[PDB]
């Protein structure tokens, strides 16, 4: 931080004394199931060397959580969110650049608990008949607890080049009414998955073997809504002022299947099975500071 | 965060150089049971490419927990709200849009705890005839915790459209006088759901072994306060700088019912019994920069 | 700090009533996988002894954790990183200097935790033939606790002088799948080093049995972002007022390799395999105050 | 605080309407392998009695820890840091005096917990042949359990004078590789001190068999960035307004050796077995406000 | 707080629109090694019915914790700080009187946790040669565990007067190499006090038997920095307008002995052996808001 | 919180754009150990319907922690504070009135841990001569954890009226050399109350034999310091500007005694056994806006 180089805070920092011009491009993609909203604001500081373009992709993507085959009251199938994804991509020809972006990858950390314990202890026994007894023995333990923390779903920045930037709110595991978590590999040679399996002998059909919703990640169901903002920078003697970029609001979903094995129930989990896709273009227009779609 | 992208913080807001004009709307829905509050705000900033307005609905549904039915002294059911709702719709034809909201759906997790221990001890037996005995053993564990919070009541942000968005605070479970939690499928052979039973064995009426409500989550008897944004754009150009837009508060109550079986209590509980719905429309006029019911 | 000596808040920071001159420039190593940005400040304050260049290094490493060859079905290896590095150098001849930078190396703790424990007790045994026999015994115990955080990756600054200054984001440990956690020396007499290892004996493919990367750290992957910031100082009557700077960006690749042992999976991991270098040289004009590539 | 003696905050603290002089001072010992830098600022505030002198002590010290013998394959020596040092000293004739300095020490604590807890348990027995049994008794058990934070260095403020201070960043202790945590003196009578030794009992060459410095605290390798700051005051009335002041940069190494016994390794630590002093003479002109070497 | 009793924050504070006077006062009392500091500052703010004077004793009390007895190999002495004390004292004759003064002493806690846990549990034997058994048993306990935090020194306001003021860093209770704590009193039948003994037995001279100070609270050697502020408020219309006071930074320090018992090593601790006393007079001039010594 | 009511943060406090008058009292009382300090301020904000004045009330009250008799070395006893009180009281026949004060009485809470467990266990006997049996067993455990935090004093606000209000700060509870926490009503059969016993069998003067001052509150010994906040309004219009008031700081001593019984120490203490009131009347005139005494 600027405090730590004995530097005035936000002294380096840009956009002071220029007028800002800012926007908000809402889309809504039915078919998708996708809120897509950008606001964007145009910085053109005179201190620095750039045009700046910040652009907040927000909005939200639905889960759409929901079980879309039902064939037998031995059978049925649930369709889930398994990734999130939003991508900014600059066209091959553009001279405009992918500067910065937020968030990031933040480095993990656990917590790593080491214990040794060892005593002692005696033991005078006796009886009736007159039976004197005695004891006397030591014990040595050692172990060790690791901790950390798990989020239903991680937010990953993806690669980026002075192109492309993107950012994807993967699945990682969840908690089923307690037990767990299950991820989507997660397997019992007897019940299989039971990521999303709300009993594991009960009566009822298939279709309604499966979690509730409201007692699963919201995120399966009423949806991820990003936050990401990406920061464009431009040469303002770059010959062509105006910039194309195409905005991906991506949901990849897994497909979960429940059989009744005439003993109990089995739950299987496919991988990527479905993915949608929602692609927007937006102009940007470095001369009059406005983007639109 | 701003800082992040070496910008000076609040640089890219809406807001500075423009006179708000604000309001509040009170609307009181006596057989609902509804305290109803719009706080707007017209926020038509120039150098925002849209005008902006920023709707609160706060005021607060009352919970409503209360003992309905009474066949009898051995059988009675409760009513309490298992969800309280609150929706913002545009007409379809509306060319405004919902282009912000909050809270939204944040992502849960979970800590994990592995332990591993190993450990070794030795015992040397004794006794008056002069008898020695010895005994080594080994032992192994590999035990682990999981740990999350539970709130009471889940506070979810729906899947928005650019024309509909709605909150919707779920019962999720709860502590029954330090047991449980219980929660709307909670259920034993013996004494079904006991969600809200006060004893297992009194013997009391019916109506009168239901959990006091100062002993369970207040938002069931006095009520939830609603305290969504929502945040609509308009284009300064639109011909109709009118908008309608319907508000919808909505309490969804679940039918808890006990039944003395000859020995004990047994509990049921039916999801979604009743649903109070209370709609109000309201005129959102752009040039004048108000908002009337 | 100031407020710890009796001084006003800031009275010692550098920075104010000056225009700063800041800038971005954007570089993306195609063959390296590696998005360059350096963020600069010329911070040229009169009450300050000399001129300051404050230069941010962000923009992202890719990790590029992928199999990177596979000899049949049983043999297969895996390149990932297990260092990411960022490095600033001014050429011998050059009078400007290294004069602050951050982060720095942080000390490490580590809690402790005593235990001692006694304890005794009294038994009373007996048997429908009327025996009575009591049991008196004692115990100690001496157990100690270890607590301390293990970040995936540590954030280190290399020793720097007034011309090189550097950082390395190493791999320090990792949890597999609940287990470990495993680092680039871990060794087991059956598996070897599973620190990638899905399975221990899958019939699977060599190539299909790695972590898969959403279930690891995402540095290994997706990346890291450095966000260092590297302070140099010049001389206002040095004669020269122009200063070369390479900045280099480095992965450093280990090579996990697995194969089948006709009854389990074994791992193998050989440090420092492959290095990618991305090195560039910028121009600093103390003059113009402005940084070009 | 002030608050605390209801005096609104900062009324107290210097440096209001005053010009603050600052200034850069970087020098590096190439045969030391030490940054030094001076941030000084001078701060003549005249409703203050006195000149004032602000003198930060930053740069880093190198850690410098490796293997500098090999005496076959048996014996080898670590050279490792146990001390990093920072002094500043005016010469007694100076009428300049030393005022305040921060970081300063502060007090430790520690947790207490105290664990009485009382137990009684019963039985009853019952062999297939009728025979019945009964068993009561009886415990107790007091446990106590301390709990402290123990850094890898600990930095000090060496006692000071009105002419000279200093700060020691002392080696105190470390984890080995989850085990220890070990310090100067651990010693065991099989492996004597452990504190850097990689396998108790490996087969490669002793200069192999060093704790791998990533592994250990990055201050022993990568080094000490110290951040400490030194208040000068002086009499605006002194005949003379110049002051020499000579600032210690220091490294104190131990002499770490590891000895193959021909059953397993041990491990010698030798104290401050080298000193690395790097001294530089500083002029104070309090007239022209600015620090010069 | 002010925002407690609905006033704006700050508006009850003294100091605004006044020209503070301040001053810096050092004295290195080298026999007592003593490094006293005296901040102070002069605030006469017309619309409060009193000047006032805040006095900032700050600078620091060396530890010298020494072994400074050596008799022979069997006996030895260390001298340690068991109090730091600074005191403020005005003449029975002044006018000027002590108003307010920090720190002051806070109310310690302590937290209580009541365990009472109770269980059953089943058990069927059997043999090879057809005779099961039986086993049914109970258990209660009831268990509470004491949680509290101990200072290495605490810091404690005396019962002040308007005319004098006071505190002392007395010795708490410290940590020796992972045992203890212990205090001043700590006596062991065998070993006695143990408070900073090094071994139990070990074979070394008495005057290598003491605890590193390396390993014990640094103010015990490094020393103590006061840090207390003290507030004489002052009538402006009395008669004199000068006021003396006298500043007392003191030392008491105990005698920690140990000696061999042909077997081992036992401690005994004198208190307060020793005290160093540092007086200094300074003069208070009210009406040139100058303090001198 | 002004926010949660949508209205701009310290819209509604009392105080801008008006002149404060503040003044400092000081009165020390010999006889009973009282430091007592007054810190007024006057706020007659003309958009405020009434004058207003805030007393602040300080200083501090000596704890006064002594061995006041010894009738033998088998006798003695302790006189210490258990209450600590601040009053301000208007005359009846005053308009002027007690309108807030702070600090006030928070609602202290607890935390409860139940934790449920039931386990199976398997076994498997044998002897060398050719038997093999086994043992089969179950368990099952009910265990609950209550936590709270309770502080060795407990600040009260006492019952406020109009006219008068007042604070004491009583002695809850405290930790005798980690045994207890022991209170005043502490009794066991044997050594009677403990709380301030040295020793249980010490074989010395009773005398001697109270617990170390500095191993115990120090409010105990060197006092607490008051620093409670009472705000008084005034009608504008009132025709006597003059308002009397008495403020009473007092000490209440409890008496705690140690007799030898023959074989033990054994403790009494005796509640309220003395009261040391100092009671000040001041005048507080509206118009002057001035306090004086
Ligand atoms: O009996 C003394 C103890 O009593 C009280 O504790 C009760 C507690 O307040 C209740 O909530 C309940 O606890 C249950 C807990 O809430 C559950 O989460 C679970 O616990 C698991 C842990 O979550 C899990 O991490 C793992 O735990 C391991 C630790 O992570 C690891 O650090 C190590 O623990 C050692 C401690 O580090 C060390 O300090 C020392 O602990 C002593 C305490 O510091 C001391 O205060 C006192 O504890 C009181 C406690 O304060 C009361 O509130 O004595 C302790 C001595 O043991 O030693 C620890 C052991 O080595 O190891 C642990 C175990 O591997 O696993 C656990 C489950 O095993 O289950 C809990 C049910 O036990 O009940 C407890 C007890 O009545």
């Amino acid at each position: 931080a600027d405090s730590d180089i004995n530097i005035k805070t936000g002294t380096t920092d840009i956009g002071s004394n220029t007028t800002v011009k800012t926007g908000d491009l809402v889309t809504y993609d039915k078919e998708n199931g996708m809120h897509k909203k950008v606001f964007y604001s145009f910085i053109d500081d005179k201190n620095h060397n750039k045009k700046l373009l910040v652009i907040r992709t927000k909005g939200t993507i639905a889960g759409q959580y929901r079980v879309y085959s039902e064939e037998g009251a031995n059978k049925s199938g649930l369709a889930w969110p398994s990734a999130f994804k939003v991508q900014l991509q600059l066209p091959d020809n553009e001279v405009a650049q992918i500067s910065d972006y937020y968030p990031r990858n933040s480095i993990d950390t656990k917590e790593y608990n080491s214990t040794l314990t060892y005593g002692f202890n005696g033991n005078v026994t006796g009886d009736d008949t007159g039976k004197i007894g005695g004891l006397i023995g030591a014990n040595v333990s050692i172990g060790h607890t690791l901790k950390y923390v798990q989020p239903d779903f991680k937010t990953i920045l993806e690669s980026p080049t002075d192109k492309k930037v993107g950012w994807k709110v993967i699945f990682n595991n969840m908690v089923n009414q307690n037990w767990g978590p299950y991820d989507r590999d997660s397997w019992n040679p007897v019940y299989g998955n039971q990521l999303f399996m709300k009993t594991r002998n009960g009566s009822m059909k298939a279709a309604d073997n499966f979690l509730d919703p409201n007692k699963a990640s919201s995120l399966l169901s009423s949806g991820f809504s990003p936050d990401f903002a990406t920061v464009i920078t431009m040469d303002r003697k770059a010959s062509k002022q105006q910039t194309n970029i195409d905005v991906i609001y991506e949901r990849v979903r897994d497909d979960y299947q429940l059989h009744w094995t005439s003993t109990n129930w089995k739950g299987t989990n496919t991988k990527d099975k479905w993915t949608d896709r929602s692609s927007e273009r937006y102009k940007i227009d470095w001369e009059k500071e406005e983007m639109t779609n």
